[PDB]
């Protein structure tokens, strides 16, 4: 009993570790993630969002699957409404009133994205920062003392900017603040897209500079590609798209036969549809011979390169399953009259 | 009647007194407009608690502040504690920075600034009272200027572009620029080494279409004593320290430019006594009382005043002006322990 209780505990951490890594395109030190799973408390994870218009399905549907996997494995998750960051980054022409409306719309979508809200929080940056402004801004100032300008300009990607354009001082303040959020929120796991990893590597550098041994674990998820080959409004599906809009965008999306690399249609099947249902039921023509079910990811790869999966069949299955997962969101913005007028209000905004 | 004619008399008199502080006031005509809107203008200067107080920040500041406050203005001493930490002063130790700040207040209250129209404000304390307004302003300023434009303000921190440029060197001038608006400052009265960030604040007004623009009233920099601790006189120097540093100081004959000894006589001693009594042996020219700066300058450039004679009187005058400060830190026990504490601090 005394020995058997140790063996089950070790295998318990091993399986929790392995399926947390399954949703990560890359993890900065899986050995550190195992150490954090051995602590008798829940791990704090977070992702941050600039309210700058309609919601990408990666931020609604893809996020719901990741947060569900983390909260079922001893983690709590924070949605960070980066309102002040969107203002600093000139989103919505910097209009703070519009940013807050888009933030409220994001929370309305997330609340009906099929997530489990028992261990999930929605926190607003400006609210939390002004609750403890001495601690927060002292962190920001101490981070600015630690890195030079060129080191910080390597984080431009986290705000969708580049060195080719005019670099405003806000592009130095922004990554200092995002880096400070990681410690301000006492985050254990930084669960953001790979486009944010530069500033998360910075936070780990800051721990070694300041001799902080509680370094955050970076658990970056891959970026869902654009629908067109080599990746405006038709580049991805959004949470408010209708059943007709999804079918139209998927129909003209890039889906090369017998090839899965850079295939956004297949990428939707692997990252969105499959983890939602834990299977993929490929329905086909009325008599040609379809309605087949898959169960793991490895057999999905082997059969698309095999030719048993036609492009029109994969696209129509992807488009159909995307519409099923989006229907709880459409139903909420149809029956709940207050959210319906909220959606109509933010759709009249001009995307900057 | 003739009561309107005496109104321009009062305004033009205050104009002349205030404009005498700076050699290049940014638009004197705007200053006259501010005085007609209200007499109680708000002036400020800001200080990093980074060690012992330079006499420019004590004896020279007192000359400037009392000129402004006697004309109905308010003067804010901005004890820039967070800026000193951001600039790596006192090894960034905030507890020692606060200690130096308290010592700065004790010097100022004993060298002519214990008065109702002077306020001692701490940066961290005031920012934390209205943090949403302050930091929103810092962020909006950062959105309005690019990196190269902000790196021009490096001089306000005592840095240069040839050294390693940290991100704190971008945040610092954003926060100093915000202070001008946060404090509702009418007149920025700082040394000319701070002028570039004040010009930035006026650019920010034109970008934001803000009509209330600050007037920049920058005073000249006292040159350094050398051509460390000996490159300047400090408010806590003893008589022997002042005499030693003056004697070994730079004082080129016939040349007043970059002359710290002549600068102390012209900017500190002459305004304090409305004269300069040059004590000399008869064979060296004999005692002479200077009533104007024009004759003082003419005599020095023509060789009538040898540098040794100027040094001896300047050192004697500096020691007489530091006497209220010394008596305060010698007699007041709590001020004595404060100075003794900050003396053993290492500078960085
Ligand atoms: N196609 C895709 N596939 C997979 N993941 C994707 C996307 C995508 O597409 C996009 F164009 F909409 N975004 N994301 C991910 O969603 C989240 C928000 O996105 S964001 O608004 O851009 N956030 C920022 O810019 C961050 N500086 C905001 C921020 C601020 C302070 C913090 O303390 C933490 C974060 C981040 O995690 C992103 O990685
Ligand atoms: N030799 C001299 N002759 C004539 N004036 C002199 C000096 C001298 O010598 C020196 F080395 F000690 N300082 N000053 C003047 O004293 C004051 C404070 O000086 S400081 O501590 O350096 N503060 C800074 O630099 C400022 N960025 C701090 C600051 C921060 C936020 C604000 O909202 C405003 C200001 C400023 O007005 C300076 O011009
Ligand atoms: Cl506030
Ligand atoms: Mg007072
Ligand atoms: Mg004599």
């Amino acid at each position: 009993e005394k020995k058997a209780q140790e063996e089950s505990k070790i295998e318990d951490v091993d399986k929790i570790l392995n399926d947390i890594l399954s949703i990560s395109s890359e993890c900065i030190q899986p050995d550190e993630l195992r150490v954090k799973l051995l602590l008798k408390r829940k791990l704090i994870c977070y992702d941050g969002f600039e309210p700058s218009g309609r919601m990408h399905i990666a931020q609604g549907l893809l996020k719901s699957i990741i947060v569900n996997k983390l909260t079922s494995n001893g983690c709590t998750f924070i949605f960070w409404i980066a309102d002040w960051f969107a203002h600093l980054n000139n989103k919505m022409s910097g209009d703070l009133k519009k940013i807050k409306k888009v933030g409220s719309y994001f929370i309305e979508v997330w609340k009906s994205c099929g997530m489990n809200m028992e261990n999930v929080q929605f926190l607003w940056a400006s609210e939390e920062i002004n609750k403890k402004p001495n601690e927060y801004w002292s962190l920001v100032l101490d981070i600015s003392r630690s890195f030079n300008i060129n080191r910080m300009k390597r984080c431009l990607k986290i705000m969708g900017r580049s060195e080719g354009e005019e670099n405003y001082c806000s592009q130095i303040l922004y990554p200092c603040m995002q880096c400070a959020d990681i410690f301000f929120l006492n985050v254990d796991i930084c669960q953001l897209g790979i486009d944010q990893r530069k500033v998360n590597m910075l936070a780990r550098e800051y721990c070694d500079i300041k001799k902080i041994k509680k370094k955050p674990v970076i658990l970056c998820h891959g970026m869902l590609p654009g629908l067109l080959e080599g990746q405006d409004e038709n580049s991805a599906i959004f949470m408010d798209d209708s059943e007709s809009d999804v079918n139209r965008k998927i129909k003209k999306a890039y889906c090369p036969p017998n090839v899965i690399e850079n295939n956004p249609i297949y990428a939707y099947a692997k990252s969105i549809i499959f983890p939602s249902y834990n299977e993929f039921n490929l329905v086909r023509k009325e008599k040609n011979g379809g309605d087949k079910t898959y169960y793991t990811l490895q057999e999905l790869e082997h059969d698309y390169v095999n030719g048993f999966i036609h492009p029109l069949d994969l696209k129509d299955n992807v488009a159909m399953y995307i519409n099923k997962l989006l229907q709880p969101v459409r139903d909420h913005f149809q029956n709940n009259i207050e959210a319906k007028n909220l959606l109509n209000e933010i759709k009249k905004y001009k995307v900057t």
